[PDB]
């Protein structure tokens, strides 16, 4: 059991000998050699996947730019012109869009049947190109048609090759695991020891890289171990688990929803705030759940609507004692932001757990009701319930951005990519767990379960595309690093519900890479 | 050279094998042999002052209670009749009325002149009888003649006896010591090195005894710096020392007057917090002194007043810093005082940080309209500006006491042990002050409101601030003894070494700290 005990007995400093930071230099300067040889464009795009998959896009950022833009260059910026072969055109494409290259779907349309109507069947003999294709086409922003046509095309073929069996196992695994999610809604710091184990089976692989890979593991690993102590120490000393007997006692989790949010080499601070918010969020509904009456529940909402000392005399004593945590956690934060940025946010703050128990109280009153929402209904409380814009938005005060009025009421809108990222959670977690989203497409339609099923894949698709275009946005307020971790909470509730997890999580946590 | 990588270097590993514990039970055990021992009751007496100036008393609680009883029923209660010689007499009346025995001053009685308004010149040829009865007259209460007659004859014998040069060089120590502050004006914690080295080398001493003292010096000593090493990183973390341009990086210092504040076996949370509840004091006067308009001293005074969020707003960004950090300082210390004691008391930290800010606004108010207050007006702000009540009142809810509301609102009377803290805390700050001063003609406040009160002499307002602080000390004692004080007697205490505390510093610095704190007892 991952007590408090359990979690400090470990040490956390395995690598911290200078040796260590010498080696990673060395091998991160061999790479860049590598990086910097004359080789055909498509090993330089595979190159660049194999690093990005290792999750070392953090060394190689100069190298990458300098390679994509020279392949966006050769072919016109991928607006119209044939760019490549089909698994050229779905990798270079799927690489500049990550990369923040204005490319364009119609570069498949060299690919397309006569009519325009589907993909050519003959191109799906190839799986490694079928497998590309399919990457890509989860990219889609809204309005693309080509890519939706190429996700039905190439889920189908690869779904059929699986079903016919492929010999090798290595691709057989690979194809199944994006078969489950693809690449785009998979987080690489959550799955980085599956990464590293399916790069070394390579034959094709190269040592160097493995290498690095390795010891960033190590270190990472390491990191993150130290933080998971600190968040988990925190939370042995509020004796919260103690004074509130109806919240469980689940540190690890949270700072599991947290570990693989931001960009791993850096935000140290991000990730135990996250952990630290996200277990608030869960002992405030929790807090929800246990009491009986609407009444008590509307005024503990009514105190995190004033804010304020005296709201604590107003509440019993279990409340006190949630109420009191969270407000203290706040203003430890604002004095961390005052400090450290010079921005009073405490105002905002307040705003960010304000949005979370509105949405709770709205729950409880349609339970205490009788009533059960329309999916509409249900979806837009739930997309501020599920907490994304209440961690999003206290974030965005821990990094260097702008905090003029206007553009934090913005980001206070909420800004739809935080709308966005709770809903990907949300549908998530409802399609995992199969009223939720289904059960209530079935109630306002009198609809099959799998009828509900099909819709609330298609609302998940759809979020996603919605997204994808967001992200793209170059007028958005948030900055890369915050979007980044507003699509990885969704991508975090993928990986729980949608492929046990807690062997997952101590695996990535707690036992060593070999 | 005190900073945190400095304080946190030290290991504090040492005395926590199991061995330190079992020698120390051993040797608990081998004096408690010695208390049950028949022996005449000066010596049981003698023995129990030993134990206590060595800062044990808290193992031999039942021991003393049972040797004091008997000594008290022996002579009727200590209320009329003769109970032995001066010294008996002295030191019994001492230990008992330290002890909470109602003992009366009477029992003096027999040692005064013909007419009765002095004490009889014979008894002072014997120093340790002239010595005991000095030590006794500090327990003076409201209203007992007696023993200030008592202070009088014996102050004046033992100062002629040291300039008449005083052959034993360990007495004439001792009682230069005494003289300068008598014991019920010293903590023991504060000088626990001078006690034991003082033990050491008695010809009479206890081996046992001493080796108690020392291992319990060692514990203590182990366990406080592991406190000031967590406060020490606290402080750290805050980064205050180099957010605000202003602010001295003094936590060691902080740590020094609380560490003394409490009994020295427990009380570590409290220690830990009264550390911390200085350095905001200190921080908050450090903006009251650097910020140059009353209208932006207003400003902190009304957002300390509504203690909201939204007062951040209205201050300058160092006010904020200083007001966010006691913010959420106070809503820690009330959110542990919830989870542990059960109670909800957020509003009355609120009006312990509030009386100090008014007072610190009233200073200013005087100032900025070049107004000089009388003496009992500065008296009457300043013992609630040095930060006693402050203190105090929250260490109230941190221990398991009464949180019944008219309780509580005694204790927020101010109740008036909290203000006689401040006083005895300011008078020794000004009287220490004015006479080592850092520059020639300098007088301490106190000092000038008496001269411009009384067009008095600089030499008259010093002797009258020394009177002063001597009533306070009489008000203080009566008030420790009044069985109706909503303060547990571990707050008294506490509230008694604040003052005892500026008496140390300021009466008779840093190597006497960094000798208690961070240098070995050998």
């Amino acid at each position: 059991v991952w007590n408090n005990d359990f979690i400090q007995s470990f040490s956390t400093d395995k690598y911290k000998d200078e040796k260590f930071l010498k080696k990673k230099e060395e091998l991160i300067a061999q790479v860049k050699v590598l990086l910097n040889t004359k080789m055909e464009a498509v090993k330089q795009l595979e190159l660049i996947e194999d690093l990005r998959n290792l999750g070392l896009t953090y060394y190689f950022e100069d190298e990458f730019k300098k390679i994509l833009t020279s392949i966006y260059n050769e072919h016109k910026g991928f607006k119209n012109e044939q760019v490549g072969d089909l698994y050229f055109t779905s990798l270079a494409f799927r690489l500049l869009r990550l990369h923040g290259f204005d490319v364009s779907e119609d570069v498949f349309n060299f690919f397309k049947n006569e009519d325009g109507s589907d993909f050519k069947a003959s191109l799906g003999e190839n799986t490694k190109d079928v497998l590309e294709l399919y990457e890509a086409s989860f990219l889609i922003r809204v309005g693309e048609v080509t890519l939706e046509q190429a996700r039905v095309f190439s889920t189908k073929i690869l779904e059929k090759k699986v079903e016919e069996g492929i010999k090798d196992e290595k691709l057989l695994a690979w194809i199944q695991h994006s078969l489950a999610l693809p690449l785009h809604w998979r987080i690489q710091r959550l799955e980085a020891r599956w990464f590293l184990d399916a790069y070394k089976a390579r034959k094709d692989m190269n040592p160097i890289i493995y290498e690095l890979g390795k010891i960033d593991f190590h270190i990472i690993q390491e990191t993150q171990l130290q933080e998971v102590q600190e968040v988990s120490q925190w939370w042995t000393n509020t004796n919260l688990a103690e004074k509130l007997p109806f919240v469980r006692d689940r540190i690890v989790e949270c700072y599991f929803w947290a570990l693989g949010l931001f960009e791993p080499h850096e935000y140290g601070y991000q990730r135990k705030m996250a952990a630290i918010i996200i277990t608030f969020v869960t002992i405030i509904d929790d807090v929800y759940d246990v009491y009986d009456t609407l009444d008590e529940l509307q005024l503990f909402t009514d105190a995190i609507r004033k804010w304020d000392v005296e709201s604590i005399s107003t509440l019993p004593y279990y409340m006190q004692v949630c109420y009191l945590a969270v407000f203290t956690y706040a203003s430890e934060l604002a004095y961390d932001i005052l400090k450290d940025q010079g921005f009073n946010s405490i105002s905002y703050l307040q705003r960010s757990w304000l949005s979370l128990v509105e949405g709770f109280f709205q729950e409880a009153k349609w339970y205490y009701a009788g009533y059960t929402p329309t999916l509409a209904e249900y979806l837009e409380n739930a997309k501020v319930s599920i907490s994304s814009p209440t961690i999003i938005s206290q974030v965005y005060f821990t990094l260097p951005n702008s905090t003029e009025r206007t553009v934090v009421e913005n980001v206070f809108g909420y800004h739809n990519i935080l709308y966005l990222s709770g809903m990907i959670l949300r549908l998530a977690d409802d399609l995992g767990t199969t009223q939720k989203a289904i059960q209530c497409y079935m109630n306002d339609n009198n609809a099959t379960e799998e009828e509900g099923t099909e819709h609330v894949k298609y609302l998940l698709r759809e979020a996603w595309q919605e997204m994808n275009s967001a992200m793209a946005d170059p007028d958005c307020p948030l900055s890369e690093d915050l979007v980044f971790a507003a699509a990885n909470l969704g991508r975090t509730s993928q990986f729980i519900y949608l492929d046990e997890i807690h062997n997952q999580m101590g695996g990535l946590i707690f036992e060593p890479y070999v």
